């Protein structure tokens, strides 16, 4: 199932739904669209509805009862294989068994509700290709709807626009003949495998939905305007597609790597992992860290958690390894009295090893939002080594949700990235926070949005859904909340403002 998170339900909804339409073992996840990043795991279990909480203020989702994790899909898959896991404040197992799905067309890319023909077939016209579909609304025949599909070559009548009516007939969905379906994600996902042909044989296509989210970058006030009403709906559209993100994360799941885990569950991916080579003999398993490789598609990042005690050194093997110049922390050692990232740092004027590596803080220079650190390190053994490594300290990040403004962010973020571009053959960026997934994650989209803008200027495209949804194909969750997707807009925004007004 990809379609256990009902984003449009009440409690009440959700407990009728579990009791008239679901058995034990039945569950749904869905929103409050009250509070900031509560959100619900709405359960069957003896013929009643039990509803646990999973708050998200901007570094994990957090289980009540159970386990931090980086997705509700992840959270949903790993509940699904280990029984017994999920329990109850009295110890009684919860099992999720059944999801339960959800017809609401809402969270769907391909679907646009309140939309003409005309203003479909521009919006195909301009943007879309052979293949590109929607779902919208039908303004002639009340409650049903209309797919329209682009079908031709890449205006000379190569290509065309097709409306396919779709009749709604007692909380069914059909195309005038044929299967009847109980949502229009089971028409539309039919209709992907099963394409219609009309009878002079054009085969209709579903290949991509219409994209509605890249915009030019000097439009992104009256984008940010239009879903300041729209944010919630776009990130829900967005969150929907980690389904399609569920990859292997193998090596972190090893007894000899669980330990090198801030939090046992949220892994980096195998495919991405950064691999450590070079380890001790002695050391069964010395290829692992708590990392990934985040590559856009002109710098490339690390995604890693806050150090443990005892993964410090492997840390510094990172650095080491990958090359790395550039250092970005974006959480205190210490939040609401809890350690959130070891320090893995001399102190300044200080040298310390750290396994077969050396580190010297050369010089710490303080500014209003973050400390730099000239750090120099080396291996042990072999002086020739040392390189200098800048290590960038955000340091006023709130405890929980994000800055008020984006000004701190994007003056560190600058002088981050011009540290970076003033060094030959630096390697990647590591960022890094608590789980290294939200602000790491929310750091790493900004900076790869501004990049874009930086080189090209203010007169580019910009997608912010399609950049995160490349990111968190690279490790898991990366951007949390819903806040933090606001932020990465007001940044963008802000930096956008910022070289108009150079240029007045
Ligand atoms: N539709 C989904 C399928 C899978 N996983 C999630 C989904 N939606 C999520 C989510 O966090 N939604 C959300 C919306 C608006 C604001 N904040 C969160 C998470």
């Amino acid at each position: 199932s990809r379609r256990w998170f009902h984003p449009n339900i009440t409690g009440v909804e959700a407990e009728n739904l579990l009791l008239t339409r679901g058995v034990d073992g039945s569950f749904l996840a869905r929103p409050s669209k009250s509070n900031p990043g509560d959100f619900t795991l709405s359960v069957r279990r003896n013929g009643a509805v039990t509803h646990i909480k999973i708050q998200n203020t901007g570094d994990y989702y957090d289980l009540y009862g159970g386990e931090k994790f980086a997705t509700l899909a992840e959270l949903v898959q790993y509940y699904m294989e280990h029984h017994g896991q999920l329990k109850e404040k009295n110890g009684d197992v919860i099992e999720l068994k059944y999801p339960l799905n959800c017809a609401d067309p809402t969270s769907e890319r391909w679907f646009h509700g309140h939309l003409s023909g005309k203003e479909a077939e521009k919006l195909l016209t301009e943007k879309g290709k052979h293949g590109s579909f929607l779902v919208r609304e039908s303004q002639s025949h009340p409650g049903d709807f209309v797919l329209s599909v682009r079908t031709g070559d890449d205006n000379d009548g190569k290509s065309k626009v097709t409306h396919v009516m779709i009749r709604c007939q007692e909380l069914k969905y059909d195309v005038g003949g044929g299967e009847r379906f109980d949502s229009l994600t089971d028409l539309v996902e039919h209709y992907k495998k099963n394409p219609m042909v009309e009878t002079l044989g054009t085969v209709l296509q579903l290949k991509q939905p219409l994209n509605t989210t890249r915009i030019n970058a000097a439009e992104i006030e009256s984008r940010v305007r239009e879903l300041s009403k729209g944010f919630w709906e776009e990130f829900e559209t967005l969150q929907q597609q980690e389904c399609k993100l569920l990859y292997s994360r193998k090596e972190g799941q090893r007894q000899e790597n669980k330990n090198k885990n801030r939090y046992k569950n949220i892994l980096p991916f195998d495919h991405t992992r950064v691999v450590l080579h070079d380890g001790d003999p002695n050391e069964p398993v010395s290829d692992y860290i708590n990392a990934n490789i985040i590559m856009p598609e002109k710098k490339s990042y690390i995604a890693t958690q806050g150090c443990l005690q005892n993964t410090v050194n492997d840390f510094w093997r990172m650095v080491f390894q990958e090359n790395s110049r550039v250092i970005v922390m974006t959480t205190k050692e210490v939040e609401r009295g809890k350690s959130k990232c070891v320090k893995y740092w001399p102190d300044e004027y200080a040298l310390k090893e750290y396994g077969v590596m050396r580190v010297r803080n050369v010089k710490e220079s303080a500014a209003h939002d973050y400390t730099l650190r000239e750090l120099k390190l080396s291996k042990v053994g072999q002086g020739n080594t040392e390189r200098t490594v800048w290590q960038y300290h955000f340091r006023t990040w709130p405890d929980h949700g994000v800055p008020s403004d984006p000004g701190g962010v994007l003056d560190f973020l600058e002088e981050v990235h011009h540290k970076q571009e003033s060094i030959m053959d630096a390697g990647p960026v590591v960022v890094h926070c608590s789980a290294g997934i939200g602000r790491t994650g929310t750091f790493i989209v900004i900076d790869i949005l501004i990049d874009i803008i930086r080189e090209k200027g203010v007169d580019c495209d910009i997608d912010v859904p399609k950049t995160i949804q490349m990111v968190r194909s690279q490790r898991s969750g990366m951007v949390q909340t819903e806040a933090q997707y606001r932020f990465i807009y007001m940044a963008v925004q802000h930096y956008i403002e910022t070289l108009q007004r150079r240029l007045e």
